[PDB]
């Protein structure tokens, strides 16, 4: 009847053979909420899929981490005037949490901000202003455009 997978898309720093990717995909399938995972060798883009009741998105960077790589990634603090309360909170959270190569976003519920870790390699400022123009919130970036 139930159950949900969710998927995230990644980066990390390593990968200098196939048996690095291997031991990626072969190492996430062993997590209890974790069904699968792909990883692109040289072009270093991992993409895992989950039961997020069980095993969520921070366990994955860190179960690549616990192989001694570096998980190539950045946080950034934004400012969202626009949301006003939890719901609005959840509303843009529903796609900043992961959106398509974000690691974790958890967005605030009274201080109308949210810090988000991501990977600097494949999306960019434009793709998160168009996530939440889609709400019809907005961003401004912390110390970066405005503040």
């Amino acid at each position: 009847m139930l159950s949900e997978q969710k998927e995230i898309a990644m980066q990390v720093s390593g990968m200098t053979c196939a048996a690095c990717a291997a031991r990626i995909e072969k190492g996430l399938k062993r997590m209890p909420g974790v069904t699968d995972a792909n990883v692109n060798l040289a072009t270093e883009t991992s993409n895992v899929i989950y039961d997020p009741a069980e095993t969520g998105t921070a366990a994955i960077q860190e179960k690549i981490e616990k192989l001694g790589y570096h998980v190539v990634t950045e946080k950034a603090e934004f400012d969202i005037e626009g949301m006003t309360c939890a719901a609005c909170a959840n509303r843009i959270e529903k796609r900043l949490n992961k959106i398509e190569g974000v690691a974790n976003a958890p967005v605030n519920f009274a201080l109308e901000t949210v810090t988000v870790e991501y990977n600097p390699k494949e999306a960019s400022v434009s793709d998160l202003k168009e996530a939440v123009d889609k709400l019809g919130y907005k961003l401004k970036l912390k110390g970066e455009q405005d503040s």
